[PDB]
Protein backbone atom coordinates (compact mmCIF):
# COMPACT_ATOMS: atom_id res chain seq x y z
CA UNK A 1 0.00 0.00 0.00
CA UNK A 2 0.67 3.71 -0.29
CA UNK A 3 0.53 4.36 3.45
CA UNK A 4 2.76 1.99 4.18
CA UNK A 5 5.22 3.46 2.06
CA UNK A 6 4.49 6.97 3.67
CA UNK A 7 4.86 5.79 6.89
CA UNK A 8 8.02 4.23 6.04
CA UNK A 9 9.41 7.61 4.29
CA UNK A 10 8.57 9.13 8.17
CA UNK A 11 10.70 6.33 9.98
CA UNK A 12 13.61 7.12 7.31
CA UNK A 13 13.48 10.99 8.08
CA UNK A 14 13.48 9.75 11.81
CA UNK A 15 16.36 7.59 11.26
CA UNK A 16 18.03 10.77 9.54
CA UNK A 17 17.74 12.71 12.08
CA UNK A 18 18.49 10.03 15.05
CA UNK A 19 22.13 9.68 12.88
CA UNK A 20 22.64 13.52 13.54
CA UNK A 21 21.54 13.21 16.68
CA UNK A 22 23.91 10.17 17.50
CA UNK A 23 26.94 11.65 15.59
CA UNK A 24 26.26 15.05 17.72
CA UNK A 25 26.41 12.97 20.88
CA UNK A 26 29.51 10.89 20.00
CA UNK A 27 31.56 14.34 19.87
CA UNK A 28 30.99 14.76 23.19
CA UNK A 29 32.92 11.56 23.91
CA UNK A 30 36.24 12.60 22.68
CA UNK A 31 38.30 10.12 24.63
CA UNK A 32 36.08 7.72 22.90
CA UNK A 33 35.17 5.66 26.06
CA UNK A 34 31.44 4.73 25.12
CA UNK A 35 32.26 3.87 21.19
CA UNK A 36 32.28 0.37 21.69
CA UNK A 37 30.75 -2.49 24.11
CA UNK A 38 32.73 -3.65 27.36
CA UNK A 39 34.92 -5.96 26.12
CA UNK A 40 33.97 -9.17 28.31
CA UNK A 41 37.89 -10.74 27.99
CA UNK A 42 39.03 -7.49 29.99
CA UNK A 43 36.02 -7.44 32.86
CA UNK A 44 34.94 -10.66 32.62
CA UNK A 45 32.70 -10.43 35.72
CA UNK A 46 30.53 -7.18 33.76
CA UNK A 47 27.87 -9.23 33.12
CA UNK A 48 27.47 -9.84 36.95
CA UNK A 49 26.87 -6.08 37.32
CA UNK A 50 25.33 -4.65 34.38
CA UNK A 51 21.67 -6.17 33.04
CA UNK A 52 21.95 -4.52 29.54
CA UNK A 53 24.79 -2.82 28.46
CA UNK A 54 24.94 0.08 25.98
CA UNK A 55 27.23 1.64 23.65
CA UNK A 56 27.60 3.87 20.54
CA UNK A 57 28.46 1.15 17.60
CA UNK A 58 26.01 -0.94 18.63
CA UNK A 59 23.03 2.06 18.54
CA UNK A 60 24.77 2.63 15.07
CA UNK A 61 23.91 -0.99 14.38
CA UNK A 62 19.93 -0.45 14.99
CA UNK A 63 20.19 3.19 13.86
CA UNK A 64 20.68 1.77 10.51
CA UNK A 65 18.42 -0.71 10.54
CA UNK A 66 15.34 1.14 11.42
CA UNK A 67 15.09 -0.57 14.75
CA UNK A 68 14.33 3.19 16.96
CA UNK A 69 10.50 3.68 16.15
CA UNK A 70 10.63 7.02 17.90
CA UNK A 71 12.57 9.57 20.07
CA UNK A 72 12.07 7.22 23.02
CA UNK A 73 13.97 4.09 22.69
CA UNK A 74 16.95 5.80 20.83
CA UNK A 75 17.38 8.09 24.43
CA UNK A 76 16.30 5.01 26.56
CA UNK A 77 19.46 3.32 24.71
CA UNK A 78 21.94 6.11 24.94
CA UNK A 79 20.66 6.61 28.99
CA UNK A 80 21.93 2.94 29.34
CA UNK A 81 25.40 4.09 28.55
CA UNK A 82 25.83 6.77 31.01
CA UNK A 83 23.43 5.05 33.35
CA UNK A 84 25.69 1.87 33.29
CA UNK A 85 28.93 3.35 33.56
CA UNK A 86 27.95 5.47 36.24
CA UNK A 87 26.78 2.20 38.70
CA UNK A 88 30.22 0.14 37.37
CA UNK A 89 32.55 2.77 37.83
CA UNK A 90 33.36 5.11 41.32
CA UNK A 91 32.74 8.73 41.44
CA UNK A 92 35.73 9.58 41.73
CA UNK A 93 37.10 7.82 38.44
CA UNK A 94 37.92 9.08 34.57
CA UNK A 95 34.85 6.78 33.53
CA UNK A 96 32.22 8.04 35.72
CA UNK A 97 33.47 11.48 35.52
CA UNK A 98 32.95 11.10 31.32
CA UNK A 99 29.62 9.54 31.71
CA UNK A 100 28.73 12.96 33.62
CA UNK A 101 29.95 15.36 31.34
CA UNK A 102 28.49 13.22 28.22
CA UNK A 103 25.02 13.41 29.89
CA UNK A 104 25.14 17.16 30.65
CA UNK A 105 26.72 17.87 27.32
CA UNK A 106 24.00 15.33 25.80
CA UNK A 107 21.11 16.92 27.34
CA UNK A 108 20.93 20.46 24.96
CA UNK A 109 21.33 18.19 21.55
CA UNK A 110 18.28 16.23 23.00
CA UNK A 111 16.52 18.88 24.39
CA UNK A 112 16.05 20.50 20.58
CA UNK A 113 15.89 17.21 19.00
CA UNK A 114 12.39 16.60 21.08
CA UNK A 115 11.37 19.94 19.82
CA UNK A 116 12.12 18.45 16.03
CA UNK A 117 10.65 15.28 15.81
CA UNK A 118 7.39 16.82 17.92
CA UNK A 119 7.44 20.07 15.20
CA UNK A 120 7.94 18.04 12.09
CA UNK A 121 6.58 14.86 12.93
NA1 LIG B 1 29.04 2.32 41.82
Amino acid sequence: SMEQVAMELRLTELTRLLRSVLDQLQDKDPARIFAQPVSLKEVPDYLDHIKHPMDFATMRKRLEAQGYKNLHEFEEDFDLIIDNCMKYNARDTVFYRAAVRLRDQGGVVLRQARREVDSIG
